[PDB]
Parts: C-alpha cells; structure tokens; sequence
C-alpha cells in the first residue's frame, strides 16, 4: 500500500467525525475537532477533505463565530496542505428540513433551502472546490398521495437550474452533482438511482454544469450493479465525483469501509476507475472519496484504522486489476469471450438498414443453430478474475 | 365493472397463452390457438391483442407457413374487431440469443437480431401497431468481466438508431418504447430501471420517435416506488405505452393479475393512470396492457378467469381512485398538507438567485424552528386514502 | 369501527412516545408524558399500554426520581383504568450496549445487561404484566470473524434461561416472548426470523414458558409472509404476543401504521387472527399490540391521527374478513381449490409405510397425467379475496 | 490446489447435466449420459456423484428400462470408484406435483408423493448414501388464501415422519436433510430458511434422524448471513448435508460456482467448515457438496471448467482461511476484539440469578460509562481478514 497525496484519496469530515447515534442508539464517541480531523487526515496521506456546511459552522452561530471558525480551519488546511474538493450543504438534519429542502411542500422552506444552498455556492468558490454535491435526502415520501409527482420534479429542477445559472453569473469554476439514493431517510427518495439521476439532468435547463455523485452502498440497496451504473453515468460522461464505501445487501445503508461488502464487485469498480474499458473510451480521473462511517463498537483507534483501511484496500484491489488485466491469459481469455469483438461495429463502414435487411447472410441465410454453439466460456473468464483478486495467479 | 372496447385493455398472446414452464418444470396446459385467444380475448371485452413475433410465427416456418397463418390471424381480427396496439420481437427464447440480441459479443448475431428486429417493424406497420416494443432480457451478463460496459451501450443504441432511423425513412407512424429490467434471465440486465432507460434515450440520435414501456413488477424487483417512475417517464413525456401486472416482493418476476401484488400501489398506479397530477399537468391517454401470466395451478377456465380479473381489479381501484379525488373531506386534507402549495413556483415571477439571496425574510432573518412545526399531517391523508381503497368512505 | 377495551389494543410508551431523530435527524416532536399518554389512549380505546424500563424510569433516575415517576404513572392507570399487558427492556441504547447485553463479547457488560433483566422481571411483576418481551437488537455483528458463533448462541440462552427460573423461582405468572429482527441496527442479528426463534427455544432448559413476539415489519425486511410465519408459531403453540405495524419492502424499519405497508398480507393476518385456521387449530387469544412509529413529519395531532389509525385499519380488515368466510360463494372455491381436504390426512386409519407402497392404486397404477389435470382455481380463490377486502363485495 | 477424494467434493448429476432451459428460453446443451458424467467427474477429483430419482430414471421408464440403466450408472461407479453419498426424490417437475407433493391440497398427489418417497429410500438404501434430502420446492402458495397453514404443516409432518418411520423399521443408516428456500418456484415457500427447518424438525416423531440441507443462495435470496444459518444448524447438532453455490443478491436462484457469489461470505462459510468455532464446539464432516448450475452461455468446455472452478475455489479459500487463524496477528486482534471472552459463561459457578441481582458490582455499583469505552476493534479484525483473503498477508 502506502497512500500518498497523488492517488486523491478525498474523505468526508462526518465520516471520521460521525460518533455513533444510529436509530437505537446515541453517540459512542466524542465530537471530533475539525483541526485534529485535518491534521490527522494529513498524517495518513489524504490529499483532501470535504464538508457540510454545518459540520463545520454550526447552524446557529453567529458572523463573528463562522469567521473565528474559518479562520482556524484555513489555517489547518495551510499547516497541512489539504485541499478542499468537494463541498456540499446539509438539507435534511435540522427539523425545518422534515418534508425535504428544495421539494418541501412549504413555499417558505422551499426559499430558505434555496437561500442556504446559494450562499453555501459562495464558500464553495472562496475554499476552492471545483465540486459541488447535492444529495437531497429528505426530498420524498413515505406515502403516495402525499405529493405531486409532477410538481416535485419541477421544484427540484427549480433549485438546481437557479444554483447553475448562480454558478454561471459569478463565474465559479464549479459543477453540481446531483447524488441518488434510493430511500432512507425517506420511504422512497426521489431520483431514486444514477438512471433517475442521469435522466433528470437531461431535462434542466443548465444540464451542461450538472453531473452525478453516484454512491457503491445506494445503489447496491436497490440491488443493482454499482459497475454497471458508474459505467453508465461514464459512458454519458457525467461522472463528475464519487462515493466510495460498503453495504452487505438490501437494508440499512451501512456506510462500511469500502471492500468491506461486495468484494468482487469492488475489484470491478477499482478496474473500472483505474483501467477504464477493455477497448478504448472515456476515463475517470477525479478524486477517489470515501463516504463511510467507522463501526460504534469502536474507539478512536478504530477510526484512524478505519480511514487507513479503506486507503489499502483500494490499493490492494488496483494492484491486483492491473496484474488481472496484464495478463497474457486474461487477454486471451478476453479474446475467446469475445469482449473485443463487442468493440467492433454491427453494421459495415456505408452500410443502410436497407442493405442489412437485404443481405442474405445476415438473415434469410444465417445458421442460427450453428451460432448458437459458440462457448462464450464466461466462467472460466470469471474464474481467472477471482484467482487474480485472491493473489493467486 | 364490465369492461368495454373504450377502456383501451390490450392484452398479450404470451399472457393467455403462456403454458407454464418455470425453471424446475414442465407446461401444465395445452398450447393455447391463437384464432381461440382472438376470439376468447374480444368476448371478455379487450380492445387490442399484442404479440412477439415468434408467438405467432415460428422461428423456423416457411413463407407459404408465415402466410397462412397471417391469414387466418388477420381474419380473425377482422371477425372480432380486435386492433393490435403493439408488436414485439423475441430476442430470447432461441438458444442464439445466449448472450443478447443487439449486444451479444458475437458480431455475427447481433446482426442477425438486428435482421430480425427490422423485418418485424414491416409486419408491425402492415398490423396497424402505433407502437414498438423491444425488451433486452438478453441483454447483460452474470459476471462483470464478461463485456466492455461502454461498448455494450455503444452497440445498443447502434441497434435502437438503425431501427428508428428505418421507422423515419420508410414513414412508418411508429414509436419505439423501451422496456427496462433488472434481472432474470440475466443475472444483471442492461438499462435495468425506468431512469436508466430514460437517461439512455438522451444517447440516441433519433431520440424523438423513442419512450418508455415500464413494467409494475420489474421496478418492484429492484424494490422502487412504482408511481414514483411512472411520474418520471410521464413528466418527461417518454410514458409511450405500459405494461400491467402483480409482483409480492423482490424475488423472481411473479408476473400475477394487476392488483395481485402491492395493492396499495396499484391504486396509486391507478389514480396517476386515470387523474394525472393534482395541480395539472401530463396526462397518459395510451392503452392499459396487461403483461401476466396466469398461476400454472390453474387450468383454461382460470386463464380466462385471470384475463377478466386484471379488467376488474383495474376498473374497481378507478371507481375509487374517482371517489377519492372528488371527496371534499380528500381535497381540503390535500390542501392542509401543502399538495397544492408544492405547485407555486419557488421564486416569485422576475426573482433572480441574487434578490432571494439577498432576500432578509427567506433566510437571515427567518424563523427555522417556526417553520419546523407545521404538522403536514401525511398519516391523515394517507388513511383517508386506504379508507377510500377500502370501499369504507 | 370505533374501538373499546374488549379489542385488546395494546401501544407501547415508545411508539405514541417516539420524537423523531432517525439516522439524518434530530427530533421533531417534544417528549411525551407518561401521564399524558395514558389518558390520550384511554380516551382513544386503548386496551392497555406497555413500556421498556427507559422509556419511563431515567438510565440514571434515583431513588427518589424512580418512585416519583411510578406514582404519578400507577396514578394514571388508576385513574383511567388501563392495563399493562408487557414490559421490556432496553438493552440497547446506552454506549455500554454497543455490542449486545446478553452477547456482547465483554464479560462485565454481559452480566449487567442480565442484571438489568432480572431487577426488570420484578417491577414487570408489580405492574401485573402477562408478557416479558426480549427482543436482542444489538446481539450479532457486522463483521463476520467479530463473533465466535456457537459460543454467541450459549450466551443467549444461558441468559434467557436464568431469567425464566427466575420467573419459576419467584411464583409470577409471566411468559417469555422472544423477538426476531434480521438487520438494524446490527448488520446481522441473533435469530432473525420466526423459523430461528422457534428453533433456539427448543434447546433451551426452560422453553416452556418461553415463546414468540413476531413483529409484521421483522419478518417482511426479510421479505418473507408474515402470515406464513405466525401461522407456524401457531402451530407450534408459540405465539405468546404479537407486533403489529406496517412495512413497504426489503429496507430499513420504517414502522407505519398497521396496514399502511402491505395491505393484502395485513387483510390475511387479520383473518388469521380473527378467523383462525379453516380446517380448525389452536387461535390467537393476546393483545393485538402496535408498535409502530407516527412519522416524524406529523405534530402531534398526527401523533393521536396515527394511533386512531392503527386500530381502524385493523377494525376495517376485521369487519372485511368476517363477511369474506361468511360468504357462501367464498366457501365454494374454497372447497373447490382443495382448502379442506387438506386437512385429511394422507394416510388410512391404521395404514402403515408398507400398506401404502404396496397399495397399487397410490403409485403402480396412479393416473399422474390425469391427476395432473385439476384445476386449483387458485387465481379465482384469490379475485374473492381482495373484492372482499376493497367492499365491492 | 488439486482436489483428491480425500476432500470430499460431491456433485448432483443435474449440476453439471443441466441443459439450460430458463424461463425465457430453451436448453443451449446437449443432454449429458450419466455414464459419461460419473467418468468426468472421478478425472476431476470428485468423490462422489448425487442424483434425483428421474435424473437417472425417468418418470415413465419401463422395467427393462430401469434395470438397464442402473446397469449402465453401477457400472460405472465400479469402474471410477465414485461413491453415492446423497439421494433425493424429483417432487416438482411433472405437472402432477403444481401444488406441491406432501402438502398438495390434493389428496391421491399427496398419496402419490409419499409412495414415490419410500420407493426412493429403498433405491437410496440400494446405492450405498447416507443422507436422503428432502426439498419440498412446490410446498407453498402464490396467494394467500390458498391453503390451510396449520394443515398444511401437520400434511408435511405426517409424509416426513413417515419416511422416517420407514427407514428405522428397514434398517437402512439413512438420515433426512431437510432444504428450505423462501421462494421459486412457488411465491412463498413452507419452511423458508434454517430457522423455518430447525422449528419444524422438533415437532416431529422421528427428529432425531431428521436434520438440514442448507443451501448458500437459498439463505441469501431472503438476505440473510448464510454462515450465521449453518452455525445455528451446528450449534444445534443439526447440519447434516449442505450445498455449496453463489449468490449475487435478493433475485431468482442464479446457481453460480461457489466462490462466484459473496466471496466474503464464502471466506467465512469455508473457516466455519474447515476451522471450527473459535472456542470450540461441533464440527461438519459430511460431503462439501456444490448445487449450482453451468451458467447458459457456456459450451462443454465450461461445464467441466466450472465443475473444476467450484473444488479450486474451495481449495484457495480453505488455504487462505488456515493461514489467516494460523497468523499471531490475527490471534492478538482477536483476544483484543474480546472473541475468547464470549466463551466465558456468564455467572460464576453455582451463582443463582438471586446472586446476581444482589452484586453490587454487578450492577447497583456498575459503571456502565466506563465499561462503554471499551475499543472492540471489530474493524481491525475485518482488515486482517479481508487482507488474508486478498493474500496481501
Ligand atoms: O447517505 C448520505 C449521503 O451519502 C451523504 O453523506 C451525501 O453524500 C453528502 O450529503
Ligand atoms: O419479462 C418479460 C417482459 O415483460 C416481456 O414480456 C416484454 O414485455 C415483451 O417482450
Ligand atoms: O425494532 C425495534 C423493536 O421492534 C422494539 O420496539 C421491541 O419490540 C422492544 O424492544
Ligand atoms: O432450488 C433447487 C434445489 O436446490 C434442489 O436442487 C434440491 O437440492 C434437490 O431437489
Ligand atoms: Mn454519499
Ligand atoms: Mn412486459
Ligand atoms: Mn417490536
Ligand atoms: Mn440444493
């Protein structure tokens, strides 16, 4: 392993600082000062950290406080050498937010939700931030009548295109990424998944600024496969940031350290993020976050070791994807798989629809029964990729 | 009840027909003749009958075959006054298909598929089809490594672009709908969910003639709200056409009656179909397709049992879904808990992002811990309408 | 449908009593009085009123404090006449309970944990409760080598089994009610379902007096039938109390109202609580017990709107179930789709193993094919059931 | 890794024979001769083969027919030196078993179904196998009110201590695995998980030679900690077969190559069966038997590269899982993590619970506050597991 400042390594100041209270339960550790979160972070080789709003000013403090408060933080932030970026705002916490920020059904909050986001674009661009995440966690329902579906999309697209053309009209050098969670805390979120997501940008007026913030653990609670998703949002090259963490299954979100749940499928987001596609195409090349939180059975020691883990094991699986891939028998593997032979187009150079339907071969001629033979061998492909992650080959 | 040729209930020829063959047995019931499910299908009251290709015409008949049966098919139609809403193409079934149509590794087959796919647009044009549907059950895999998930998409929207771009050039009044899956026959389908599928249309170059065909049980396998989705595909006027059935759960596609399932959701489901939005709005005016497949259990009498059943569940929930909309005690309840509040605009009409900003009372100056106490009184709506679904009020 | 005393519905403090900090959250409500409680759910028809130790006795209360609070709650009981049919403890909010009570991997912890179970018995006992419910919500892990399994499970039950001879040592009349929960707030949990329950309490010293409290949430999070579960505790004679509430698929808990999540499978439960088994068999006698939470979007007219709502749906479904097996059609299809032959048994009077390989009518000359062609009816079974449950019937 | 006799890898002929026919279409393969199966399998290291009834014999088959084969596999088994370890009945795939085989609703099925039990007991008794596996795949419903739950409970006793009863009246050393699944083919499925099994085995008149026959994806389909299922199982001193396969979530049974599934879980279910509990206890000696199916895609080739893929994932996992119990590290982390200290009883030797309460350190004087800083370093453990499994250690 050994994690350094040039692999972006970016950790949220609530996923150390997260101290425990989950639905049964209060708080197993005590806050954690901001300045040591910097500090330490620095020490085990982070290259970034990114904040709520209020993670680090309070809700209620006054001017004089959030420039004292600041004022200390940038100073960490230049005794260390961490940069900042991504920030985002806290819409769900505080009892105002109950019925969602920018779909709240009160007019009053749906302003006041907008105003908190517009002015929290302004620390964004003060702190340096080339990222700016919007996960609306409150935005649903538990019922169905409970809503205009209708309307609840077009108040949604409301915030993000002012928070765009904000963006715009002051010249930041800043995207929005919209992050989809399938419920929890609502009973169903709205913009459930990276489809949904990848979807509603389409219809904003701003799309150009707008991306997603995809998270392995919710789309895993909704069963789907966290490759195929990113690799998706990829493909339309609207990955702008990611979330990287644990989940064993359809529940809770977990917020495990990430490797700590679907391992195999990890090895293939690391792939995925390091190696990009088997033929040629686009790339992700922003900051690797991880947005967990460490077990409350566990002190302190517990979460340095949990920050560092998550750390190595993404080390540990890049290591192993670039001798997978590397290998001359999984190239080969590849070949008979016909994983190059997907690259290729279906229709030749100048072909019509026309000319495809009136050839022979393709169709009226074509041995189906004979093709059907063809061993595809996705097994023995799948066999070799696990050897590959269990240091065996 | 009593359903009639002006409700739009379309029905497939693998629904009545499907003989029961699951994964550990055999069919329970005798091939069902198609000019017999014309026939049974126009008494029970349906509008339309849909089908696969294949359905009708095997894989491996002859022309003079292919006729024939065409024949005795458009007769039958002709006796009966059935229309044929919409056409579809079997991409799975026959062993070829291993690994998709349009995205099958093997070059060779996926032009065949696309061979297949475009002589069907021809047979879907002659039938008076409005719509086209194409389901990629094929498309996918079990494994991870086992394709380029860019290239796969590549080779999808190939597929979809030269079907549209025929559609255009021939001048045929059809639209494509997509329909997304999860799962199952693929351990992981491609375009598994109503947002992926949405996301994917925005990729196409002949996007406009291309919609949506979402199915109730195929996003409750991935455990989404199923009116949430349809509002999505409806919103961005991509709820082309639909498919109608039961699901208990997230397990394997049940495929049981409409209203067999999650029966509060199909009241939802029922009241956005026939309603629309409380505050205005898109309206779906298609016809009401029932994709299910009757419990192998059951003999011929319970086929033609479960045919009438998917007709009466749906105009039962409408009957209530009308009387709970029109109830003064449901609309003043709407009313308190902000229903028509969520349609006022955010900002008032001029209102740039610097005036809210800069607007005192929407944020420095407002009353957060006031605004947190509305009670929005959801539970109460939410029993009004359950109460409504129970035949009570 | 308005409830009175003779209905048996139960609430617990906690429920009624819950302020609405969820995992994103703080509360939205204020505390609830105990007092205050009481005589809300008196005027309202509750039956009785249960509570865990915490809920009404401070973790730190002294001495002083403790008879304070008692007074003034025996006052209340007195007052409206409620009853106090179960009591519990909390075994899982304090820090010390990070990793179970009964399970946790520290010795000490443990001993206090049970130490806090037998002083618990005793007021249970003063307070003139029928049912000690122990529901383990921190016994399990996260991790899968944090636990030595076989020694997790011997723990348990020398727990469970030194508070039930200490019920049989002190003269009480009391009962043990175990209850099952898969996940949340740990990953895993000790005995997730009904199935593991039953089983654990057979390999227990003093089972007899130990027995089940399934909760309608628990077992759905699990995706598994409710009904399906209660109905084997049943059989088994193990169904010592019940939880009801209202869950809308495989996620976190989110405890709605009875009948609020999956409605048919709530109209089924009734039936079987009411109705009993159609051939006969041994019948649910407790209270009919809510645990559920008002959603923390609702004040507090929500709050008594909710509980009101627990107990009209489930008098709604009682009043629908009661005229669906009246139904003389309703008894027809039942006898048709075979519901009361199975309740002959298979074998002859006095047919033995032998008798019935030999018998050649059985299996040598047994018509498969032609037995194979009865139609169960199941679907039209099943269309009865829910015209009942909607009132169009 | 080279698997050897030694080893104890078992296959059914229905595993690796399986053709390839889904729900959405029809078989890819050839059929596969027993003959040639057992050759295969004994070149691979298998020790033993496990069949169902009409996998060698088929349901119509005449005597001459029956002799012949069983002529043709015992030869065969003589030849390779393969022994038969396990057999089971086929109660799902003719049309006749649609509602199950003990629990038909159906009497003269039910009737049918237990003789085609006792002739296969016999045949089981013929083949030299220890165990005979029950799973009772069309035993459940679709809706609910479909059966009588209690009656169809005491139905499935009556068949299972039949069979029972039988084998101890013959004198056959023949021990009944019971295998639960919560669904498919039926909606939902009696005895749905270990826990169902285990609850329903005390109940019965013969349980002492009836036990389990868990199945990795079974447990997995409901979501639960497979390897939390097979410790109560053993724990219970009830684990008498299992089968081992993948799981890649809540879907349709997928039947993957163990290993191919949760490799984490795998990791532990594989520590579990070749270490033992930490402090001691049971132990599973019985056939690693691997119940998954060659996935469609796949040609010959691919059926005996995963029959071989399932034994080496085996073998790496089990070497792994030694040397990480084998590592001093892990040895502190654990004693650390408190996993030897849940193996401590609870009281002192002859302690009462009357003692207890009485301790003030116990708990009058406990400090709770204290004791809940305690580090378990659960998180830690789970690095070093992870990082064992990865062979980074
Ligand atoms: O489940 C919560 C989300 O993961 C958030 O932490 C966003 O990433 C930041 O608001
Ligand atoms: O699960 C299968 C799909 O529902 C199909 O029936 C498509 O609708 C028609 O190809
Ligand atoms: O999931 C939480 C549980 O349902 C509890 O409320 C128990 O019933 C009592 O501790
Ligand atoms: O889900 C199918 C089952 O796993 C069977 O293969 C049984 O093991 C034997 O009938
Ligand atoms: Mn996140
Ligand atoms: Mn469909
Ligand atoms: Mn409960
Ligand atoms: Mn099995």
């Amino acid at each position: 392993v050994q994690p350094t400042p040039a692999d972006h390594f970016t950790f949220g100041l609530w996923t150390v600082g997260w101290t425990g209270a989950d639905p049964f339960g209060v708080a197993t550790r005590k806050n954690l000062d901001p300045v040591e979160a910097v500090h330490k972070l620095a020490e085990l080789g982070a290259y970034g950290i990114t904040f709520h709003d209020n993670d680090l000013i309070p809700f209620d403090a006054t001017e004089a406080e959030r420039e004292k408060i600041l004022g200390d933080f940038n100073q960490a932030l230049k005794d260390t050498g961490l940069k900042v970026p991504m920030v985002t705002t806290n819409l769900f916490s505080h009892p105002v937010f109950k019925d969602g920020g920018f779909t709240s059904n009160d007019r009053s909050i749906r302003r006041f939700a907008l105003a908190k986001v517009l002015h929290n674009i302004d620390l964004a661009a003060e702190m340096g931030a080339e990222t700016f995440v919007m996960w609306g966690g409150r935005e649903g329902s538990e019922y169905d009548g409970s809503k205009d579906l209708a309307a609840a999309l077009d108040r949604m697209r409301e915030g993000v295109d002012t928070a765009a053309g904000y963006i715009k009209d002051k010249g930041y050098n800043l995207r929005i990424a919209l992050e989809p969670k399938p419920n929890e805390p609502r009973g169903d979120i709205f913009l459930p998944t990276v489809g949904h997501g990848l979807a509603f940008i389409e219809q904003l007026e701003h799309g150009d600024i707008v991306g997603l913030n995809p998270e392995t653990g919710h789309e895993q609670m909704a069963g789907l496969n966290f490759t195929h998703g990113i690799a998706q949002a990829l493909w339309a090259e609207k990955l702008f940031h990611i979330d990287l963490n644990g989940q064993r299954g359809i529940k809770y979100d977990q917020d495990l350290v990430f490797g700590h749940g679907d391992l195999t499928s990890a090895f293939f987001t690391v792939d995925l993020l390091e190696n990009g596609f088997p033929n040629g195409g686009p790339k992700y090349t922003g900051p690797r976050h991880f947005d967990y939180k460490p077990s409350r059975t566990d002190g302190y020691d517990g979460v340095w070791d949990s920050a560092k883990a998550n750390m190595s094991m993404y080390l540990l699986l890049k290591e192993r994807a670039l001798a997978f891939r590397a290998d001359p028998e999984v190239q080969e593997a590849m070949k008979t798989s016909g994983v190059f032979e997907l690259g290729e187009t279906t229709l030749n150079a100048g072909e019509s629809a026309a000319d495809l339907m009136n050839d022979s071969a393709s169709f009226a001629g074509f041995d189906a029964e004979a093709a059907a033979e063809r061993n595809f061998a996705f097994i023995r492909l799948n066999q070799l990729a696990i050897e590959h992650l269990l240091g065996s080959r």
